[PDB]
């Protein structure tokens, strides 16, 4: 289920984080509006860019903590407020997060691994709801 998937992801997290964020950027290329330094690069070139690897893994480090702290795929309100307030997230909207989680769910479905894709779909939805409640537009 969802808790086991957090452990699975954590066991190879730099790879999963980069592959999922690449699936997001390739499904929604306009999102690079918020990632101008990743423009004009293939997947293999991004995986050789230090901030791409370090920032993507740090994003997913925290994503796994928020998932682990959640109850039945519902994140803590303190985590949603942290994600709305962080300066790095200024001017993001909830649709940016919805799209990341569509790509994450599609990645899991395409995997041959028994990820609980429905629970990640729920978590993405519930995160978007918590972000909205905490003031993200
Ligand atoms: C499509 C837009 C974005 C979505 C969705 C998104 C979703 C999430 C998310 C999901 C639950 C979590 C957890 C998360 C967490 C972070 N996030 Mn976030 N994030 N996020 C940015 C856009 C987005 N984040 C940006 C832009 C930056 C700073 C610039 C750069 O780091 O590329 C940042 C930065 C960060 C950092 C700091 C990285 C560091 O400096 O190395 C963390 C941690
Ligand atoms: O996965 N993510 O949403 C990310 C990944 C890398 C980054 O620099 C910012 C956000």
């Amino acid at each position: 289920g969802f808790k086991q998937d957090i452990a699975t992801l954590r066991g190879d997290l730099r790879t999963y984080a980069q592959d999922i964020f690449l699936a997001f950027l390739n499904k929604y290329p306009d999102e690079k509006r918020n990632f101008k330094n990743y423009v004009g690069k293939s997947d293999q070139e991004l995986k050789s860019m230090a901030k791409f690897g370090d920032h993507t893994e740090k994003v997913f480090n925290l994503m796994m903590e928020v998932a682990d702290r959640a109850t039945d795929c519902v994140p803590l309100a303190s985590d949603a407020s942290t994600l709305v307030q962080m300066k790095q997230h200024s001017g993001l909207t909830t649709g940016n997060f919805e799209k990341l989680f569509v790509a994450l769910v599609e990645y899991m479905r395409a995997s041959g691994q028994s990820f609980d894709s429905q629970s990640w779909d729920r978590f993405g939805k519930n995160l978007v709801s918590a972000l909205s409640s905490a003031g993200m537009k």
